[PDB]
This record gives C-alpha cells, structure tokens and sequence, in this order.
C-alpha cells in the first residue's frame, strides 16, 4: 500500500500523470488532496503514514523525508477586473500590501515564507474555490494556480496583476517529498523519471 | 547617478545586457559585484545608496525597496569526480548533509533559507573561485552557478551531483530589488522590459 499526498495547487494534468505511472509498479495507491498550507504539516504527523507528497510548499529538511523537483507550474495574482489595481501599474504592485488579500489558511495557524500572506488586510480561506468566489466579488485579490483561473481570465470574469512582477505568471517548483526508505527501491526511481519525462512533455 | 548591485551568481551575459540597456537612458551608471550572501545585506545599509540590486537571494519585503523577477539562471551541486558521492545515487543526495560542504560566507554571519548551508560539516568562503578551488581538491562539494562550472565539467575536472534532485540543474529566479522611488519613472520600466526581453532571447 502506497499513500500519495497532492496539493490542490498541483494541476489535475500532473495528478493524471503521477496516478497512471504508479499503477505500473504499485498494487494499492491512495491519492490524498490537501491545501498547499497543510501539505508538509500533514506528512510530519507520523500516524498519517504518507510515503510521497507532491506540493509547491518548501521546507529545507524534514524527519524521515527527502526533497526533489518533479517540475514547474504557474500561478497568477488575480482580482475583480473592476478592482482599484486593475491598471496593474508598478505602484499597484507595491500597494498589494495595502489591499485586502484572500490568502489560504493553515490548520496549524502557521505558514511557510512562500504561502504566508503579504498584506496586513488578510481574509483566510481553506481552498482556491473559496478564494476566487471572494475575488470575483472584488472583496480582495489572491494568488491562485493557472489551471484554476485559465477559464475565468478568457471569460473576463477575472483580471491579472502579476505581469510586471513576473511576466508569463509566477513560476513555482513542484517538489516531491518521499519517505527516505524509497531512495534505494527502483519502483520509485522509475516513477520519478517517468513522471518528470511526461510532465516535461506537457511543458 | 544610478548605482546597480550584481551578484557574482548573475551570469556575465546578464551583466552585459543590464549595463548596455541602462546607458540608453542613464548618464552615470555604477556597477557593483557582491557575494549573493552580502547582496541584500548591502542595500539595507542606507549610506550604500544602492538604487537597483540584481541577486538570486530572496527576502519577502525590505524598507524602501520593491521586488520583481528579471529571469532564471542555473546552478549545479559539484564535487571532485573522485568524490565518494560521484555515483550521484539517490542515497548520496540525502548523504550530502553528512559530507563537507564549501558554502559562501556572510559578512553579517547570517544566511537566508536559500543560501544557508545544508550539511553540519561546512567550510565558508567569500566567492565561487575559492569554493571551486577547494571542491577541485575534493575537500568537499558546493553549489555554484552554471557559467562558473561549464568550463570544468566538459574538461572533466569537476562532476555534478544535482541531476536526481533537479534534472537540467537547479533553476534559480534572478530578482530585481529596485528603490521604491523608481516605480513611477519610465526610465526604469524601459530597462525592465528591455533587459527581460533580451534575457528571454538568451534562454
Ligand atoms: C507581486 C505579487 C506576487 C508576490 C507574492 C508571491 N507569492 C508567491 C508564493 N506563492 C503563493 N501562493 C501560491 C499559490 C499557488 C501557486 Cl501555484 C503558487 C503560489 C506561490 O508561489 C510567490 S510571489
Ligand atoms: C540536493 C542538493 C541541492 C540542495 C541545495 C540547494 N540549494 C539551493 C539554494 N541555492 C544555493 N546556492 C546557490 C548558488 C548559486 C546559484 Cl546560481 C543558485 C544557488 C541556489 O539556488 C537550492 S537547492
């Protein structure tokens, strides 16, 4: 039995590749969705017995676990098109720390440097659906994955703020935290190259 | 008079692009090399009167300054080809925390999460030249820029350890920390697009 954790931030394409590739070697394979804010929090509970975690969140070294880079995914800072910062000027990028941010909440109450909110006006949510509902209502701005907002951006229901910060959207390493045990086992090495080599063909 | 700080980690190609593009708008332009470990440390000294810093190092928010992404550069974990971890196995990646690392030193004694050493056996240096001299002598392993080790890798004087962690080498955002003042001035906006658009054509 293999237990795999996936961030809600991890595109559903990546999830399709991971899941497929594992069934070639593994007989029981349990997939588990988690807020990016609860990913590492979860694997560090020993009882939760997670073997692999695919998450965007970064923490240097963890008990029992090793890190590596599966690939890259995009993220945009999004607001209601009528949002004051809609012009997305270079002063507006500094003024994001002034305006209400709709940030992801941590069950642990604690955030990493990456996922910690930037502004003092913060309204926490559990998932990106809740985030974008509030952002569509112009209640604030938020940082969400590409696949979650591709739909709404073309439909014009949402606008981007991030282009002057990082043109093309904010590149984000998808990390693979694997139980130290698996490093020797070639079952995992197959999965890693295979998943990487497929995720590379998406890119 | 414009004062620009550049990391020793910033490729000399990037430096050629930055410097060129600035002279199109600016009449005095002072270029200043710094260890990645001393980049942010420097700009936060108010007397140093830095206007722009191009560095790989990351710190969320700084007094007087705004952040943005100029582009991406590569970095490899390198050792003497005869180094015990030469096989670069997945257990060897975990065992880097056991072996002597030749890390960059901070004049402030403090490191960011990014540039803080990983192993307990650490031998600090001021620059990548010192790092790679010691690494060629097999004294330890180190993390250095692509352009610094491209020469030695082909010549076989050095070996790579990083490929299982991140195939292709370790992607690293080149940040542009600019004095908040410049956000309005179109002189800077020209430079940013121009530098990005040229650094993109290198990629
Ligand atoms: C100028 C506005 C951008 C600064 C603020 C940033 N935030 C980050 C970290 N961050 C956070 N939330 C995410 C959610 C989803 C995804 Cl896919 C990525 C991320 C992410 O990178 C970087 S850059
Ligand atoms: C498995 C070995 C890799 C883990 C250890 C890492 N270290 C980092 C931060 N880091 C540090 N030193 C640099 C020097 C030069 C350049 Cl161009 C980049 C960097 C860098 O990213 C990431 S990954």
């Amino acid at each position: 039995n293999l237990r795999v954790l996936l961030d809600t931030a991890i595109p559903p394409s990546f999830c399709d590749t991971v899941s497929s590739v594992l069934l070639d070697d593994f007989n029981m394979v349990s997939l588990i969705r988690t807020s990016p804010a609860d990913s590492l929090a979860t694997i560090k509970q020993d009882n939760a017995e997670i073997d692999i975690a695919i998450t965007i969140d970064e923490e240097l070294k963890i008990s029992r676990f090793n890190q590596c880079v599966l690939g890259y995914t995009k993220a945009f800072v999004v607001a209601h098109p009528q949002h004051p910062l809609c012009n997305a000027s270079l002063h507006s990028i500094a003024s994001l720390a002034n305006y209400r941010q709709i940030s992801l909440g941590s069950r642990s109450g604690q955030h990493s440097n990456l996922l910690r909110p930037v502004s003092d006006k913060v309204l926490f949510v559990e998932n990106f659906d809740d985030m974008l509902r509030l952002v569509e209502a112009g209640v604030g701005w938020g940082i969400a994955p590409h696949y979650f907002v591709e739909e709404r951006l073309r439909n014009g229901t949402l606008a981007v703020l991030s282009e002057l910060y990082e043109p093309g959207g904010i590149d984000t390493k998808v990390y693979c935290y694997y139980n130290t045990a698996l490093e020797s086992e070639r079952s995992f090495l197959r999965f890693l190259e295979s998943a990487r080599q497929r995720l590379r063909e998406l890119g």
